[PDB]
């Protein structure tokens, strides 16, 4: 169900900052192109787990 995995920066948006975990949107329909990446659907709303690379970012897909 619920996977984690990266995806290209540059196709999601950081929201601010609130309460608990960072959180993306997605910009664009992405399917995975390899198995350390996962699939989102534009419009999702994604938990972001990790954000320091400039290239790839970390998140989880419910």
């Amino acid at each position: 169900m619920d996977r984690q995995g990266f995806v290209p920066a540059a196709y999601v948006k950081k929201l601010d900052s609130g309460t608990g975990k960072e959180l993306v949107l997605a910009l664009y329909d992405y399917q995975e192109k390899s198995p350390r990446e996962v699939t989102m659907k534009k419009g999702d709303i994604l938990t972001l787990l990790n954000s320091t690379n400039k290239d790839w970012w970390k998140v989880e897909v419910n």
